[PDB]
C-alpha cells in the first residue's frame, strides 16, 4: 500500500466519471461525432494490433511521431474542453485559450526529459485528452461495447502475457524519450513512477458513456451511469490488490471489462430491458 496508488485510482476515477456524466449533457440539448460500428470495431481493434507492433519493432522514429501527434491532439482536446468549462461563465478570449494550450504544449514538449514536474503537464495533458475522446466517441448500442470490450480485453490479455514466452525481450516492458501516452505519477511521499494507459480511462469511459446516454434517453436518472462508476472503482481496487499482491504487472482490462460488462448486464436485465439495451434507439 502506499499514496500513489491511491492518486491514480483518483484521476482513473475522477476523468471517467466526468467523461461518462459530460457525454450525456450534450445528449440533453439535442434532443430539444462518429459513431461506430462492429466491423468498425473490429477494423479499429486491428489498426490497434498493426500499430502497436510497429510502435515495438520501429520505435526510433514512431516514438517521436506518436510525441508530436499526440501533442497536437491533446492541445486540441485541452482547447475544446477549457472552451466547454468557460462557456457557462459569462473571439479573443478563445485566441488566448489557444495560445494557452499550445504553451502549454510546447512547454510539454521541450521538457519530457524531466521526471521531477513534467509529470504534471502530462496528467493534465492527459486527462484532458481522454475526456475529449470519450465525450466524442459515442457507440451505437451495447453489441459493440461487449464486442469492443471483448476483443480489448483478448488482444491486451495476449499481448501482456503470451508475448513474453516467444519474444526475448512482454511488449510492454518496453512501451513504458519514454511514450506519451502513459500517465506517470511518481512516488508521493517525497515528490520510481507508477503507469496507467490510456486505455484503462477510455474504453470503460467510453462504456459508461453509453450508461450515460441511455439513462438520458430511457428516462431513468442516474441507476446506469452510477452503477458502471461504482463497478469501475472497484474494478480499479481489485486491479491495485492484485498487482500489489502479485509483485508483477497486470492487464487492468482483465479486471475492469468482467465487472463493467457484469454490473451492466444485470442492471439493465433487473428491469427487463436487454433487449431495448442492446439494440440501441433509432
Ligand atoms: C492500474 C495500473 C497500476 C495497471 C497498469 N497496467 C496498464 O496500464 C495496462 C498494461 C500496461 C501498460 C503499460 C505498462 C505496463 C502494462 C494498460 C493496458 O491494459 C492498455 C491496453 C489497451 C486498452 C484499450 C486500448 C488499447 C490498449 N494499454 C494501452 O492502453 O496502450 C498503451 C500501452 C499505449 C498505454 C500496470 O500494470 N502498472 C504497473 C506496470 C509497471 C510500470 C512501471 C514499472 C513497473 C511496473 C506498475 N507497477 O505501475
Amino acid at each position: 500500500f502506499d499514496y500513489t496508488m491511491v492518486v491514480i485510482f483518483v484521476i482513473a476515477v475522477f476523468t471517467v466519471a466526468l467523461g461518462g456524466y459530460w457525454s450525456g449533457l450534450v445528449e440533453l440539448e439535442n434532443l430539444k461525432y462518429l459513431t461506430f460500428s462492429p466491423l468498425t470495431v473490429v477494423i479499429f481493434v486491428v489498426i490497434c494490433c498493426v500499430m502497436m507492433v510497429l510502435l515495438y519493432f520501429f520505435y526510433k522514429w514512431l516514438v517521436y511521431v506518436m510525441i508530436a501527434i499526440f501533442c497536437i491532439a491533446s492541445a486540441m482536446s485541452l482547447y475544446n474542453c477549457l472552451a466547454a468549462l468557460i462557456h457557462k461563465i459569462p473571439e479573443v478570449r478563445l485566441i488566448f485559450l489557444s495560445g494557452l494550450c499550445i504553451a502549454v504544449a510546447v512547454v510539454w514538449a521541450v521538457f519530457r526529459n524531466e521526471d521531477r514536474w513534467a509529470w504534471i503537464l502530462q496528467d493534465i495533458l492527459g486527462i484532458a485528452f481522454c475526456l475529449n475522446l470519450i465525450k466524442t466517441l459515442k457507440l451505437p448500442n451495447f453489441k459493440s461495447c461487449v464486442i469492443l470490450l471483448g476483443l480489448l480485453l483478448l488482444y491486451d490479455v495476449f499481448f501482456v502475457f503470451i508475448t513474453p514466452f516467444i519474444t526475448k525481450n512482454s511488449i510492454m516492458v518496453e512501451l513504458a524519450e519514454k511514450l506519451p501516452v502513459v500517465i506517470r505519477v511518481p512516488k508521493l511521499i517525497y515528490f520510481p513512477v507508477s503507469i496507467l494507459g490510456f486505455g484503462d480511462i477510455i474504453v470503460p469511459g467510453l462504456l459508461i458513456a453509453y450508461c450515460r446516454r441511455f439513462d438520458v434517453q430511457t428516462g431513468s436518472s442516474y441507476i446506469y451511469y452510477v452503477s458502471s462508476t461504482v463497478a469501475y472503482a472497484i474494478g480499479m481496487i481489485l486491479t491495485f490488490v492484485v498487482l500489489v499482491l502479485m509483485k508483477k504487472g497486470q492487464p487492468a482490462l482483465l479486471y475492469l471489462v468482467p465487472c463493467t460488462l457484469i454490473t451492466a448486464s444485470v442492471v439493465a436485465w433487473r428491469r427487463k430491458e436487454m433487449k431495448k439495451f442492446w439494440k440501441g434507439n433509432s
